[PDB]
């Protein structure tokens, strides 16, 4: 009982007022933990001590849980009065962004006591909010709980993570506590081995109506299929590394792949983190102790140790062995048949949720059926960067809570440790570190032929790729239907029951007119001037989705993920796409029955040039199309080269009896028709244009 | 005899095939009596003689005509196959802009010429016969761009006519199809008659039945006082006085753009007068005769103006040229005949029925006066401008819109060899005031001081679009903006006072007006000078013209008039160029301050909020609109109020705003308003602002 309300909360119980009380419960207890923490810390003065370079003092994240449940309430609206401005800035943002490269004080922190005060105002308010906000069944993401929800698992995070700091505090300034013992059992280290793991189809990825409370990263859908394998029995021990370090590991710079190899000199790395050189011998660090070498308990690494371990250990045994990407350990879970939290009885079947120690126990005390620590003990880095799942989906309430880290440089970690609590011992939940950062993180090693295909990661951002990926693959606006994809179905209409084995899209931009086309067309050729637009339109077309952000207001965006219709996924090996000046084509570029140019006549330097060059490729019969508001400029066309907007003879020359002119000898019009499309700049500017498609038809 | 084919046709005929023949005939005889002129020149040689230095030689024009008709039935699709498109290019367009192009290069050859337009002839005379023709003749239909061809024709039938008379007597050839008037004897004195004022009422209603420019169509009123009006026109005789009295000699009756003129081309006598010894001789179109002292004399405006100013001091009273309403006044009050009327004989020497040539002053009597109309042009006062109403025709959309500069000054009344719509009271024809043609002068004495507006149309980008903005169409269905965002200030202020408002970023200052239908005072405000240029201009003068883009550097004529309920409500305006971040304090004391569009265009929008709230009175209401666009373009990124994320939470712009707001005022509602902005006539800006309104604290 006094651990077991860590356990994250089923949402779906049968009565609402008696998940009130369990949230009540849920957040006090998690309070409680959060504050009892602090209590290893000998002294108020310690609060100040800056243990890891890469965050902020303690005294930071004390205040920062709390002021953490202020901020939300009031984005989200829930509360409308905040209890100390001041100390809601102070404690707002936590520290990322570590290049193992550091902030230099200069900040006024509050006191201790200060601190103390303002949490003690933040827990009545809470309570005060689960005793009088209605519940309505089922919670959903708008519900006022989601927000209390959040709070209290990110300070289950917080629990975890400031757990390590106070791990990384000088003794002298920490004070072991009866609360948080350490195991005492440790004894000779077992010797490792390799066992089978089958491959199969891993569907990973959580429904939007899922039970638990679940941050974003969790949601979307994933498939893939892994081969046989091998994972090694259990984590590796600190006397299995030990092996390593006495075999010149930290000094041999073979091992080290190139990111490792730059911080393991920075930092004049020679021994684990938690080890502590004691004349020839090494000892050992819990939270507050420091105690003699259990040899076989997890050894706690970064990803750079445990993938140098992995590549000398991978010379020792002739057999390359690595680390295991998320899916292999999710195969090897599902093979172990590991127990989902809502199945657990009075204790926890691992070393987890702080339900057995406040440190590491040995790696042959849990076994899920022929391995060990599958979940708990410490953390299992992996190969895989945490990325989104198709589906994801941000919270308004919390935007950037994970989609800063898809920047391929947080790799992901499963099991949980000993001090995960909460939402971290779900099986979809999903937590992710720099390759240098330390946590109570060890490894297991797997022997595999699979290769991991990780795709571009992050959001594209760039304003122009931006507006161009929303112009082909984003929403409507105003009612208008998507202008790439009608422009390219005006296209298959007119040429029913006429030749379609080669199309070209000039203008092509991120593709989605190609990839229409390319439905009734047996090959289509995609071209367009920039190189960045036609990089998003492979993408598009190898990967099958792509990621971008649009502008709402100034700096604030929003995030969203085109994914290809199932329609245009057939098509995908019809499609090709290059950069190329339409004004100067390759030769190779010819033998047309379709020509579509979309917005591109009035943006080209020498358009007469272009419709003289593109005549010669369309085959006897072909069709060629334009469409164009004529927005004639002296910064994409010289005045001379218009061929609208201008006065000859003293007669105007409208853009559509000028391409009747330059089209006289070799082309026939058949019809004109207006076609309004948006073009989308912020949340509430846009550009909403007629072009005018010209259809035309090569002469015999 | 056939003369009367010349005169313009009634288009409300009783049987649309009657009406047929009368354009096959009036189109013929236009043409023959154009090449007839041509006949005065002696040899083919003379063709491509330059008797004018500011247009082109004769062969030009004897081309340009019949080009003219090609070109418009080509760019209104009524015709698809070109005679000859070399020569619609070389024949294309004449030359303007004669302030005192193709110089002395390769023409076609004057039998070439002949023979394209006797193709010409018979491509309109097949047009003629196979068009349909459904009544009433409408400016959409194909017998306007055929009436338009042969009337344009009429007008160079005159203006060539002229170049043929400043042609060098060597090279003409009087010709008994183009007789002059043989008669002339003594000058009559002139003297002032009375003219009477009262409502001037002009301009032609789109259903009327004469052929007509587009100058010629739209709405003007005024009222004129009593006046004084010279009984004939100003004949060689008594214009003879002030030549001898150093008129040309005399610097102080020429007005600045005459005395430049004049001294340019050393004038020292009237243009058709030929220096012989101590004498003057008088040239006629093909002769050179015996000055004909009765006949009226023919000067351009300087010369005219400054005879005015010459007898003003020798009468000690104020004479001047008549302005083109008050030409109108003494037509009325003489009751000149319309054409329509006419019997078988003009009842003026007009439309070629009496001569080639000028006649007596004497001749030709209307009621008191004589010359009211016919004889020669009368110059007037008045630089040509459009009626309110006035619309190009898309076939000739440059006709009269370059000469909306104030530098045309309107002729009245026609000449000897006026023809056509030249003769109608409608037609409206002007010439750079030191433009020599068959015009004369009638003086006025007259206190009446006309008003003229600024010339032109604006094209200036910006202006246009804001002013199209505030005074255009609707695009896609949307409101207009200024005007709704106005309406909407008007409805969260009832029950509220409504003394002084205030406009931030008036722009052309639609919703100021707008303002001023519910507030005693609003005052309008914008960072441009040339916004309130024009805002002050729509105020003060009711009526403002700018041009819109359609393609390129094509445009659209546009005209904005005050609304007659806008207009009532003008005195209570006021419109100032300031900066909204650091404003006078002299505005302030307001019951509401608007703001379109502002907010995310200023350097440092928190400063202009809190300047603003100083000059708010208690219970006094604040309107904010924006879409929200913050860019760096503006606005530095630290003086954003939304748009950003700040301890780790995003901060959306109204969020920002009651930051900002919190301690001086309330929120009362936000609302989504679009609104579109024109670049092009297929390209818009397309937006959603947020109107958010805020009431000021009571204490
Ligand atoms: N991206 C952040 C998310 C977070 C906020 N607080 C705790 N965790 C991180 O990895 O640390
Ligand atoms: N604005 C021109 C109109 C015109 C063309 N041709 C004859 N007239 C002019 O006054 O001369
Ligand atoms: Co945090
Ligand atoms: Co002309």
């Amino acid at each position: 009982f006094n651990k077991i309300l860590l356990r994250p909360l089923l949402l779906k119980q049968k009565n609402p007022e008696n998940l009130r009380q369990l949230i009540k419960k849920s957040f006090h207890r998690t309070f409680d933990t959060f504050e009892s923490l602090f209590s290893m810390l000998r002294n108020d003065e310690a609060f100040y001590n800056r243990p890891e370079p890469l965050r902020h003092p303690h005294i930071f994240y004390f205040g920062h849980t709390a002021v953490f449940f202020i901020n939300k309430l009031i984005l989200s609206k829930i509360i409308d009065t905040r209890i100390n401005a001041k100390m809601e800035s102070i404690f707002a943002i936590g520290v990322d962004e570590m290049s193992w490269d550091l902030n230099d004080d200069h900040y006024e922190w509050p006191s201790v006591e200060e601190t103390r005060l303002y949490r003690n105002r933040v827990r009545e308010v809470v309570d005060n909010l689960i005793n009088t906000l209605p519940l309505e069944l089922p919670i959903t993401w708008d519900s006022p709980w989601w927000i209390i929800l959040m709070g209290i698992e990110h300070e289950r995070i917080h629990i975890e993570t400031s757990s390590v700091l106070i791990r990384q505090t000088d003794i002298s300034l920490v004070l072991p506590q009866p609360e948080w013992s350490k195991c005492n059992v440790s004894g000779k280290a077992p010797e490792n081995e390799l066992l089978f793991v089958p491959g199969g189809e891993i569907e990973i990825g959580k429904y939007k109506s899922d039970d638990y409370y679940g941050w974003d990263n969790e949601y979307g859908k994933h498939k893939t299929v892994i081969p046989d394998f091998k994972a090694s029995k259990y984590l590796v021990s600190n006397g299995e590394f030990m092996e390593f370090v006495k075999d010149g590991g930290y000094e041999n710079d073979l091992w080290w792949e190139e990111e490792g190899l730059a911080w393991r000199n920075f930092k004049k790395a020679k021994h684990p983190i938690f080890w502590i050189p004691f004349k020839n011998e090494y000892r050992y660090r819990t939270l507050t102790e420091i105690v003699d070498m259990p040899l076989d308990w997890p050894v706690d690494v970064n990803y750079h140790e445990a993938k140098a371990f992995c590549n000398w250990l991978s010379a020792k045994k002739g057999k390359p062995i690595r680390l295991p990407v998320e899916d292999e350990w999710y195969r090897l879970k599902e093979y172990c048949n590991v127990p989902d939290v809502s199945k657990w009885d009075e204790k926890a079947p691992a070393n987890i949720n702080l339900e057995h120690y406040a440190s590491a126990c040995p790696v042959t005390q849990f076994s899920f059926g022929n391995f060990y620590d599958v979940i708990g003990n410490v953390w299992q880095w992996t190969e895989t960067p945490i990325y989104p799942f198709n589906g994801f989906k941000i919270h308004p309430i919390y935007d950037d809570f994970s989609t800063p880290t898809f920047d391929n440089r947080h790799n992901l970690i499963k099991g949980g440790s000993f001090i995960s609590t909460g939402n971290e011992i779900l099986a979809s939940s999903r937590y992710a570190f720099r390759r240098h950062f330390f946590q109570h993180a060890g490894f297991r090693y797997v022997e595999s032929s699979y290769k991991e295909k990780i795709n571009s990661s992050g959001y594209e951002s760039d304003t122009q790729v931006s507006q161009y990926c929303e112009f082909g693959w984003g929403d409507r606006y105003f009612g208008i239907e998507n202008y790439p994809k009608r422009c390219a179905k005006i296209c298959i209409e007119v040429t029913e029951g006429k030749p379609r084995k080669k199309a070209l899209d000039v203008g092509c931009a991120i593709g989605r007119s190609t990839l229409e086309l390319a439905t009734s067309f047996e090959s289509v050729t995609g071209l367009d001037f920039s190189a960045r637009f036609i990089e998003m339109a492979e993408r598009m077309r190898k990967d099958g989705s792509i990621r971008y952000t649009i502008t709402t207001e100034g700096e604030l965006v929003e995030y969203k993920e085109a994914t290809l219709p199932k329609r245009l996924a057939k098509v995908v090996d019809r499609v090709e796409f290059w950069q190329a000046d339409a004004c100067n084509l390759k030769p190779i570029f010819t033998g047309y029955d379709l020509v579509f140019a979309g917005n591109l006549i009035d943006r080209l330097y020498d358009p007469a040039k272009f419709l003289n060059d593109i005549g010669k490729r369309i085959n006897s019969g072909g069709m060629l199309i334009l469409t164009s508001p004529y927005t004639w400029l002296e910064e994409f066309t010289p005045k001379q080269k218009w061929l609208g907007g201008f006065k000859q003879d003293g007669e105007p020359v409208k853009s559509i009896d000028g391409l009747k002119s330059h089209l006289k000898d070799s082309f026939k019009l058949i019809e004109t028709r207006d076609i309004e499309f948006v073009i989308r700049e912020t949340a509430r500017k846009f550009q909403h244009s007629v072009a005018q498609m010209s259809i035309w038809e090569k002469i015999l």
